[PDB]
């Protein structure tokens, strides 16, 4: 497809805000399965971020994780919904509540490869990292993002979808900063600098139902 937009699908939750606990890793792992489970079940259902928060142990609770990792925490022991477990913008005890949903397992894509991402991309949302330490980044308004990135690989994010405006390709990001960041919560990235632009095709994963 020439361009692909998962938000006008029905299978895109609104912008969330994980304030600032690191939590992103769980925002992303969520927001990859929400869109998944509508995708092949045609049903929207939204996930617990706190669940993986608390209850995922290779990560570190508010000071960063793995979406990959979360990723195999889901296949291998469900996850609750939103509903039931919200999120409290701190970690918690780990409650193992009524599960919603799971998975079958995760993929990774191999480093730097913007074409079986955007293959990827145009099947399901794809869990990336980005490199957002930077003022360019964090003060993003509108716009195919041109602007400095940080230096270090060091926020998980989704990819939603890509197109193009005025023969410029973009990737479309979800953030989990809210809707006053960027295009209502989300960036139009440059698609096709070497590993993607800030990082984006440097460790993109993905659930499999």
């Amino acid at each position: 497809p020439n361009s692909v937009d998962w938000r006008e699908k029905d299978v895109v939750f609104p912008i969330r805000n994980q304030g600032q606990c690191g939590s992103c890793w769980t925002f992303s792992a969520v927001a990859s399965i929400e869109t998944l489970i509508g995708i092949k079940e045609d049903r929207m259902i939204a996930l617990s971020e706190q669940e993986l928060l608390d209850c995922e142990r290779t990560s570190y609770g508010c000071k960063g994780g793995y979406y990959t990792d979360a990723f195999a925490y889901v296949a291998k022991k469900g996850l609750t919904s939103r509903e039931k477990y919200p999120y409290i913008f701190q970690q918690g005890q780990c409650y193992q509540k009524e599960k919603v949903v799971k998975i079958s397992g995760y993929r990774r894509i191999p480093k730097n490869d913007e074409k079986k991402l955007q293959s990827v991309v145009a099947q399901q949302v794809v869990s990336v990292g980005v490199k957002s330490k930077s003022r360019d980044f964090q003060h993003y308004r509108s716009g195919v993002f041109s602007g400095a990135c940080g230096p270090r690989v060091d926020h998980a994010v989704n990819i939603v979808g890509y197109g193009s405006e005025g023969g410029v390709n973009y990737w479309i990001v979800r953030n989990s900063w809210g809707t006053n960041w960027g295009e209502n919560g989300y960036m139009r990235i440059p698609r096709n600098q070497s590993g993607g632009y800030c990082g984006i095709a440097v460790q993109a994963a993905y659930p499999v139902y």
